[PDB]
């Protein structure tokens, strides 16, 4: 088998020129299933001041970041399959976007390809850790049909 149940919720006071639900399907299927196979995620769209309270108050950082990951702990002895949240700050994207000169559409999948994969465990402070995910973002980038958002 090989299912994403998405749950996308859109909470910014627009949500206008976010991308297209399907996308984000599309996204989370080269992502997730050569993982879990049997999985779900939930992922909001939020705005900047939404994001700067969850980062502060989750994370400890005081302002606003463009992915914040949730992954759901599995309690002992327990088959789940709900994987956790992203929450994505669609202010942040659009600038970073901007700043790096990048397409708005291959950040957003970058955002959710590299929060999905925070969400299967993998992290990025270790130099050994981080070369095998942004090996495997590279990977699942390049097979969405977009550069690769390393090699800089
Ligand atoms: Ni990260």
């Amino acid at each position: 088998m090989s299912q994403v149940i998405l749950d996308l919720q859109l909470a910014c006071e627009d949500n206008s020129g976010l991308p297209e639900e399907s996308q984000f399907q599309t996204w989370l299927n080269a992502v997730i299933p050569q993982f879990q196979e049997e999985s779900e995620v939930t992922i909001r769209v939020v705005d900047t001041a939404e994001s700067h309270s969850l980062n502060l108050t989750y994370r400890g950082k005081d302002k606003p970041t463009n992915v914040l990951s949730f992954p759901f702990e599995v309690p002992p002895g327990m088959e789940m399959s709900l994987l956790g949240d992203l929450v994505i700050c669609r202010q942040v994207v659009e600038k970073e976007a901007q700043e790096q000169g990048k397409p708005l559409e291959a950040h957003w999948a970058h955002m959710v390809v590299h929060g999905s994969l925070h969400l299967l465990g993998y992290d990025h402070i270790e130099d050994d850790e981080a070369e095998e995910m942004e090996a495997l973002e590279t990977e699942i980038m390049l097979a969405l049909g977009y550069e690769d958002p390393y090699i800089a």
